[PDB]
């Protein structure tokens, strides 16, 4: 069974509901794995409490950044990075879950929700799971967003977990 996983999202403390996403344990577990304990914040640390920090309509809303909070920081489950484990996945359009990174084999813990087909990130970034409940609120969150990816109002995970 993939791992379903969830993120409850607010702005500026305002409930915006709950996503629900897949993770394709199936063709990426290394990727899947790191993002399932950083939900459930097993190893202590991970995505509760953390903001998406760059959201740009009409591309990706991006977050995982738990140190930084700004797109510079966060670390994986395997030491603070590891490396580009397949690219089996594309994005193919939106609700596509995938790695956010600084170059070939940065993978941390950062990582963006697609609201397009974004074909020009396909080999680059490790696609790793997809929305499965909750896209309304993922549009919620770029909604916030900006061309510049700065947010309009500070968007929380406020609680995150694995539904088994
Ligand atoms: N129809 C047309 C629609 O088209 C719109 C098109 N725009 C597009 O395609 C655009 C075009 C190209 N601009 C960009 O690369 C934008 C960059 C941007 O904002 N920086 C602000 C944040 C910092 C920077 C630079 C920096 C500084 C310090 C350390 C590392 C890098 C730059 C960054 O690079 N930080 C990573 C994120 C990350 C991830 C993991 C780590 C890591 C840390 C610790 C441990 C392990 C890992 C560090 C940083 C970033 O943010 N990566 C960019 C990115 C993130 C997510 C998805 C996709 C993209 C590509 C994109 O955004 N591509």
């Amino acid at each position: 069974g993939n791992p379903l996983v969830y993120l409850d999202v607010d702005a500026n403390g305002k409930p915006l509901g709950r996503v629900v996403l897949e993770l394709k344990a199936d063709v990426v577990p290394k990727t899947a794995e790191n993002f399932r304990a950083l939900c459930t914040g097993e190893k202590g640390f991970g995505y509760k409490g953390s903001t998406f920090h760059r959201v740009i309509p009409s591309f990706m809303c991006q977050a995982g950044d738990f140190t930084n909070h700004n797109g510079t920081g966060g670390k994986s489950i395997y030491g603070s990075r590891f490396p580009d484990e397949n690219f089996t996945l594309k994005h193919v359009g939106p609700g596509v879950l995938s790695m956010a990174n600084a170059g070939p084999n940065t993978n941390g813990s950062q990582f963006f929700i697609c609201t397009i087909k974004t074909d020009w990130l396909d080999g680059k970034h490790v696609v790793f799971g997809h929305v499965i409940e909750g896209m309304d609120v993922v549009k919620k969150i770029e909604s916030f967003g900006s061309k510049s990816g700065r947010t309009s109002k500070k968007i929380v995970i406020t609680d995150c977990g694995q539904l088994s």
